């Protein structure tokens, strides 16, 4: 509703940047922190993991970096990055081209 997160899919891998990055909008009233955490540990790197975001749209960019495949066989969750702003949570899948 009051902010976003795109594209709405990391994708690394094969005819892929090793390097992926999200654009995190603010578009609440007041300046906002936020956090990007993954949901794997140790899978990818992720620059910077807090900052701060100016409101009525103002926009962080933020880069991630696949570290290792995930092992769906080694039966590791699907991975995910998660957003935290404010008291909400945006989620963005991993995908990994073989």
């Amino acid at each position: 509703q009051n902010w976003c997160v795109q594209p709405g899919l990391l994708e690394f891998g094969v005819g892929c940047s090793p390097l992926a990055t999200l654009s995190v909008t603010n578009s609440f009233c007041s300046r906002q922190l936020i956090e990007v955490t993954c949901n794997v540990p140790d899978l990818v790197r992720i620059s910077p993991s807090e900052c701060y975001v100016s409101p009525d749209g103002g926009h962080a960019e933020i880069d991630v970096r696949l570290l290792r495949s995930p092992r769906q066989d080694l039966l590791e969750r699907e991975p995910l990055i998660v957003v935290s702003m404010e008291n909400e949570r945006i989620s963005v899948p991993i995908s990994f081209k073989f």
